[PDB]
């Protein structure tokens, strides 16, 4: 429908230029026929998500890199593609103009944007805030009888929540996570450094936390919002640490293990919020397997949890086998779900760095590497910061796939945002990753998957500078000739039958 209008701020890409009046977008998705692909194709040179189409072809000589479609070697299936509705980002984007604003959540969420699925929402206040508060700040309110919702969700988050959802076709599935309990209810009295819940697990400390999750869902349902899954705390190794500077709450793997138990697992299974997933860990995977298995061995702990939810910080490079691999090896019924990633604090960078292509390609090198060891789904931080990396309050500033520039009208669409849609917008909810082999070593990054009505999608990411020529087999179909330029990414989708 309409393209990229691209701006240099002199790094090494563009960003997508977007106001009250004017916004990239797609027209509708338009599928290839029998015997022909469709080639989506992102370039630091500039192009972002170009359509092109071409022939599947029955045959295919040649020494040159081969991937081979295994499409009865299943794997997991998708639960979808989004990113959070943080103060600061709900902030943002009310900042704009009302026609500015919609061309924002159009970007991701409609169809005429890349389809994302999945909001993850705080549970009162983050470090993407402005200011500290939880839902519940009188002191010793055990009875939770001033629990309430502040504007920030009344007027900035389920507005824009209603808003997306409208727009999306999709169904959009929410993701719950808190980060610090009311003072109150804390050993150290404040919402940040180190501390956990007083007392035990079982006990009114214990009881009055997990009511407050079943209050949140009470008023957000109220406003006619239903979550589709919680987490049991966001990032609960951080409130383990001295001086740690943002809200948070500490647990141990123990404690996680017992407060689920006791506290958690029975309070939501017995309120009419019951379908609501229970996620664990909400934490960096450097954690796993072993908060793994201190928390599902318990039987007790295990009845609740439906799966572990991970981070990463992007401006690192980790290993994966180790921790999500072993994890699914331990527990193969408990699905993996990347709930945070983020990137943006080596010291000598920005923050938001406008048109990096490295931090795109780190997005999609995240994925990538997620949905080959399990991961059902990957969830972005911040759906927009402004040109800072904020607000936050405690200056904590990072990048975020869109920057929204108030005194201008304006946002900006970063290449990660179209390494983000690379997946997002081409891998519905339901579609399965299956088997891609490679007939020898190679820079490329690739997963297959297989949509829910049997036709296949490939991803494949060009680490390196240099075009790679590559083909593709399908046995239902034949070969899909093709070549990679160097540092660009390509989604490749084609009907089987
Ligand atoms: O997280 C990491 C990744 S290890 C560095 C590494 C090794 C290799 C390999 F040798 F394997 F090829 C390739 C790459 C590549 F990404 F460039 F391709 C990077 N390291 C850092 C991260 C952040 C900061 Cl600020 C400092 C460090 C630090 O290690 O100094
Ligand atoms: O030691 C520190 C202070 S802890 C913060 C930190 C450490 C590292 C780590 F060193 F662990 F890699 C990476 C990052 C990250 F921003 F990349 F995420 C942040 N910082 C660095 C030390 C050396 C260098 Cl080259 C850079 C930094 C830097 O702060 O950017
Ligand atoms: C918005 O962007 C479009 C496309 O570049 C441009 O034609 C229009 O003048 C812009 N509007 C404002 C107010 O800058």
């Amino acid at each position: 429908a309409r393209p990229c209008i691209p701006k240099s701020f002199g790094y090494s890409s563009v960003v997508c230029v977007c106001n009250a009046t004017y916004c990239d977008s797609f027209d509708p998705p338009t599928f290839p026929a029998l015997g022909t692909f469709s080639r989506y194709e992102s370039t630091r040179s500039g192009r972002r998500m170009e359509l092109s189409m071409g022939p599947i072809q029955a045959n295919h000589t040649g020494t040159g890199l081969l991937l081979t479609l295994q499409p009865e070697q299943k794997f997991q299936k998708v639960k979808g593609f989004g990113g959070a509705m943080t103060d600061a980002a709900a902030l943002n984007i009310l900042a704009l103009s009302p026609p500015a604003q919609n061309l924002l959540l159009k970007s991701y969420f409609s169809e005429e944007g890349i389809g994302y699925n999945i909001i993850r929402v705080p549970m009162a206040s983050c470090d993407f805030s402005i200011r500290t508060y939880t839902y519940a700040d009188t002191p010793d309110d055990f009875q939770l009888h001033n629990f309430s919702l502040p504007e920030e969700d009344t007027k900035l988050k389920i507005p824009l929540i209603h808003r997306a959802l409208q727009l999306a076709q999709r169904p959009v599935s929410l993701l719950a996570s808190p980060w610090t309990s009311p003072t109150w209810l804390k050993t150290n009295g404040a919402v940040n450094g180190k501390g956990s819940l007083k007392g035990q697990p079982g006990d009114i400390y214990h009881q009055t936390w997990a009511r407050y999750f079943v209050k949140f869902l009470d008023a957000y349902a109220e406003h006619k919002l239903q979550f589709w899954a919680v987490t049991a705390e966001n990032e609960p190794s951080a409130g383990l640490l001295s001086g740690y500077p943002f809200q948070c709450l500490g647990f141990t793997p123990e404690h996680q293990r017992d407060f689920i138990a006791r506290d958690l697992g029975p309070t939501l299974a017995n309120s009419t919020h019951h379908n609501v997933r229970l996620l664990m860990l909400d934490d960096q995977r450097l954690l796993l397997p072993h908060w793994a298995k201190v928390v599902l061995t318990d039987p007790e702990a295990a009845k609740y949890v439906h799966g572990i939810a991970v981070h990463w910080y992007l401006d690192f490079l980790a290993p994966a086998k180790a921790t999500l691999g072993e994890t699914h090896r331990l527990f193969p019924n408990t699905m993996l779900f990347a709930s945070e990633a983020c990137v943006g604090s080596k010291f000598w960078e920005q923050s938001v760095r406008l048109g990096s292509w490295d931090r795109g390609m780190q997005y999609s090198h995240s994925i990538i590497t997620n949905l080959l060891y399990h991961v059902v789904g990957w969830t972005d931080w911040n759906l927009a910061l402004n040109p800072e990396g904020g607000p936050n309050w405690v200056r904590n500033f990072v990048d975020s796939p869109i920057i929204v520039d108030i005194t201008k009208d304006t946002f900006y669409k970063q290449p990660m945002f179209y390494h983000l849609g690379h997946f997002s917008k081409f891998i519905p909810e339901g579609s399965q990753r299956v088997g891609l082999v490679a007939s020898q070593k190679n820079d490329l990054d690739a997963v297959a998957l297989m949509h829910p009505d049997g036709s296949a999608v490939v991803v494949v990411l060009n680490r390196s500078s240099k075009d790679v020529p590559l083909t593709i087999k399908d046995p239902a179909v034949g070969f899909l000739e093709t070549i990679s330029p160097g540092y660009s990414i390509h989604t490749y989708l084609w009907h089987r039958q």
